[PDB]
């Protein structure tokens, strides 16, 4: 099987179904001590929680679920009826995912979109009934968070205030990305200097916030 394959029976066989913060508990521990893997990890996981609650968004899009630990941390810290749309590229991961919310007991909460990020973003409006997104977190590849955000005003999803939350600014770096929003009128940016997942070496992740035109 595969490792991602192995995180999900790690977190089946040594997490409580419906308890979040079992899985995402039992994914960190997998992943320090058997086989590292990409998920955000509890060092950004942290940071992302605090700003989840700052904001309490009632819609979010995450872009690159890999096996849903974002997910879970959002998904589990969301007020009733708020909801997440999650996308992922690899099909494999996509149901690993799917699999990893049901086994948190999150899966009314968040609706797991497997596509490329190009494919999937322009249906959002009128597939998908999306109005404006009230945050973004960015995490998948890292060539596409300038071109997808871009992308994004283009289809009128973003308002003033959307919150976009970028992981790995640093490592593997995202830096058109960063010159961009950082440099732009559109975007008032706080970076947040952290740890790659699981590792001892610096990353960070970058907060946008969308000012409107
Ligand atoms: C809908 C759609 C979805 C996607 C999509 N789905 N899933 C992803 C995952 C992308 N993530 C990464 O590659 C990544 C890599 C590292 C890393 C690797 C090796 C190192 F040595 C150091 C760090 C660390 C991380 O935290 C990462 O997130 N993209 C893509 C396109 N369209
Ligand atoms: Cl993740
Ligand atoms: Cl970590
Ligand atoms: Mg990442």
């Amino acid at each position: 099987d595969t490792k991602e394959q192995r995180i999900l029976r790690y977190v089946q066989q040594n997490a409580k179904p419906g308890d979040p913060q079992s899985v995402l508990e039992a994914i960190d521990t997998y992943c320090t001590q058997k086989e590292w893997a990409m998920n955000v990890g509890d060092a950004k996981g942290q940071i992302m929680d605090a700003v989840i609650r700052e904001y309490s968004p009632s819609l979010v899009l995450e872009l690159g679920a890999y096996c849903g630990y974002s997910a879970v941390r959002m998904a589990r810290l969301l007020q009733p009826g708020a909801r997440l749309l999650t996308m992922e590229i690899n099909p494999d991961c996509a149901a690993i995912t799917q699999q990893m919310l049901n086994f948190a007991g999150l899966q009314d909460k968040v609706t797991i979109l497997n596509g490329a990020s190009q494919d999937l973003i322009p249906q959002l409006k009128k597939k998908y009934d999306v109005d404006t997104l009230d945050m973004v977190f960015l995490d998948h590849w890292k060539d596409r968070y300038l071109p997808d955000t871009l992308l994004l005003e283009k289809c009128g999803l973003l308002r003033k205030g959307t919150v976009l939350l970028a992981d790995n600014v640093i490592v593997p770096g995202t830096p058109d990305f960063l010159a961009y929003v950082r440099g732009s009128s559109s975007f008032e940016c706080t970076h947040y200097s952290s740890y790659l997942e699981y590792m001892k070496v610096v990353d960070g992740l970058e907060k946008a916030i969308y000012q409107g035109p």
